[PDB]
């Protein structure tokens, strides 16, 4: 029906917190805006260990949202220990399942790793802003020379 969709958590979490704050405020938008629209395949990937004590250089607010989200299947922890593979894990899990990704991060590095993502990235990353607690995907994630937001979260239009 419509294309999975795989958030980057930490990327979404970030940029509502206004790049000071982990917001888990704005992981939860983020899914409600989809939810909202009648998706079902979502997948939110966040580290780990984003669960343990904030450090004080690593703030983070309403952090019980994460398992609840994890509960109900929507939210996916990634796996790190005292290293982490996030962004590979959000990339790789929306290209085998021809989706989008949900996120600002253009994963660069990734893109040079292998071709078949760098392609993927350009046609799939929906882009966003927040403004205070509005979850703003554009009308045409590809522009003039693209499908409009509901075709492009479509298998087919
Ligand atoms: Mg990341």
């Amino acid at each position: 029906d419509l294309r999975p969709v795989v958030i980057d958590g930490s990327n979404v979490a970030m940029s509502h917190g206004n790049k000071e704050v982990f917001s888990c405020r704005g992981i939860l938008l983020a899914v409600n805006w989809f939810l909202e629209r009648g998706h079902t395949d979502i997948t939110v990937f966040v580290p780990s260990w984003r669960k343990e004590q904030p450090r004080p250089d690593v703030p983070i607010t309403d952090q019980h949202i994460l398992r609840e989200l994890e509960k109900k299947k929507i939210l996916v922890f990634t796996p790190s220990r005292r290293v982490c593979y996030d962004d590979r894990f959000i990339v790789k899990l929306a290209y085998e399942s021809d989706g989008i990704v949900v996120s600002n991060d253009t994963y660069r590095d990734l893109q040079g790793e292998r071709q078949e993502w760098k392609r993927f990235i350009e046609e799939r990353l929906l882009m966003y802003s927040f403004v205070n607690d509005k979850f703003m995907p554009p009308d045409d994630p590809l522009g003039r020379h693209g499908p409009s937001l509901d075709n492009f979260l479509r298998k087919k239009p």
